[PDB]
């Protein structure tokens, strides 16, 4: 027989702290709190990392792993598989013909991009999308295009933007290297503008109040079909802020 | 003895702690939703249950079915059977023209859900919070028919007197056209005039859940005192 | 002996879950919305309470006055008042133009809202969350204008010198046409140019609750040094 005093105590401090962690999650898995916005804004001093949270809240076991960046409040999550192999991946019955093709919708092996982490469910995962697009007031994403012989967005010969990839947003939505300026891309580095047999690589960036449009699920590129054309992919995680 | 009043009380506050953590979907403890309910507790069955899927106060709570198979909340309408009777005569055998049951016939209405006196308005808040909280909507509707072709034209052989649906947005939900605002049909018994009873059942389903549930019906082939015709509505069901 | 120890932690323990299960809308204990309130507490008082729609942490909690008698939660302008004076000139009797007082002219601004030294960031996110608890919102502003016109030109009877308002959303609302996007008048006393003060008192009342608050002002009937105007803006109302 237990000691009841010791035993009523016990349960007294257990209780209470039940009590704290569904007041002020930690961001563990059994205990998730609601975005990284939360938890900077209840906790000054938390550092940046990894943590759980369940922004759709219900039961928790749908919660996701993400990185919290306390100094800007951003929530960031990672795709599933964020490296793309660099190789050929579509030779055209047609060299000559350069045109936009989906990566995921039409090439050989291509995916559509999922985010979440090997384990999740995507279904899931963009239930908690639309709560964290509800919870932030912009997002944004990075995305670097890898390139041999395979121009990305600006053409050295040209001069223009014309051989440009295309992404496509998660609503439907294409962004673009031109047209309207609230659904375009930005470039920080161009090392794709010419073929010269090496590898370079072209980084990308859309950041918008429209969140409904990212993560980017699928790229489109157009320099490509010949079959010394290749390239590949590092997706960056969206992060909502 | 006398002081197990303590033992008590800790397993109570134990137990409202677990009922927030993990809500049992009684109407006490309402869970968000059938795929939360699916989701913390696997060895549940299918029924009914209590959910809140706005939070805040659970008094606007409502009682769904939850199929635990699917994780699907199936919200019934407040009448989910409309009598089966003469509802319109225009001054014609024009019957080639939509009217709407609820938006123009006498004693039409637009069809209700959340069941029991839910309020109408605090249950659309909540069908609101469902569609964030699913990927997808469904729902069924039978229209019984005396003398009114529903889908298929058995002379012409065509869809041209088709019924149209009105669904939650105000979008229109059509027999032909784009695929995607566009109803099936699984059993079609209205396809001629035969001065029997006979019904036709009709489903959408869609990802973009702001179209669901249907909330008005516009037949076509009805117009004469000897065309009737009423419905089973079905319930709206959210994935 | 100590008792008084234990006693008083199971009181302290089963308050602590009560203020989670029915917060009290005070600063450190804020509720959901208005409507969650008088929905859990019909007894209470309208009045000043905190609400935090968002949830998560809830240091980024907003002050609103509920109305208990409708259910109402009314966020206020964090400057409320705008003074009356001329704010603009242009190259003018063209005319006769729509300038955005925010946008456009010198010294105007677009309107926020949460007041306190709240973030607007913070107090949008909240308006996203409040707007889905809610079936309806409404706004009122008032135009002071001296030689300005607001809504109807009594020399011709007509709206078209009628200002424009800015919606949340984006989208333009209107004096006039479709119906869906024109505000109401309830006072119009800037029909003339007088030379002395009046108003006009200006109201927008949707579903589409996307479309509040007001976050800037066009008029057209501005431009010289004459003419003068100010506001008072409403608070935004969600039910
Ligand atoms: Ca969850
Ligand atoms: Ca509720
Ligand atoms: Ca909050
Ligand atoms: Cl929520």
């Amino acid at each position: 027989v237990r000691d009841r005093d010791l035993e009523v105590d016990t349960t007294l401090k257990s209780l209470s702290q039940q009590i704290e962690n569904i007041r002020s999650p930690e961001g563990s898995r059994k205990n998730p709190a609601r975005t990284c916005r939360d938890l900077k804004m209840c906790h000054s001093d938390w550092k940046s990392g990894e943590y759980w949270i369940d922004p759709n809240q219900g039961c928790n076991l749908d919660a996701i792993k993400v990185f919290c960046n306390m100094e800007t409040g951003e929530t960031c999550v990672y795709p599933t598989q964020p490296s793309v192999a660099q190789k050929n991946w579509y030779i055209s019955k047609n060299p000559k013909d350069k045109r936009h093709v989906w990566f995921g919708e039409s090439m050989t092996d291509g995916f559509q991009f999922e985010y979440g982490g090997q384990g999740s469910d995507p279904a899931d995962v963009a239930i908690q999308l639309t709560f964290l697009r509800l919870m932030s007031t912009e997002a944004s994403q990075q995305i670097t295009y890898h390139c041999k012989n395979s121009v990305a967005y600006m053409d050295q010969q040209t001069g223009n933007l014309k051989k440009a990839l295309l992404l496509q947003g998660s609503n439907e939505i294409e962004i673009r290297a031109e047209g309207n300026s609230r659904f375009t891309y930005s470039v920080t580095v161009d090392g794709c503008t010419s073929h010269t047999g090496a590898w370079g690589k072209t980084v990308i960036e859309y950041k918008t109040t429209k969140s409904s449009r990212l993560p980017i699920i699928d790229v489109a590129p157009l320099d490509v079909g010949a079959p010394d054309q290749e390239f590949g992919f590092d997706v960056g995680p969206v992060c909502f802020l």
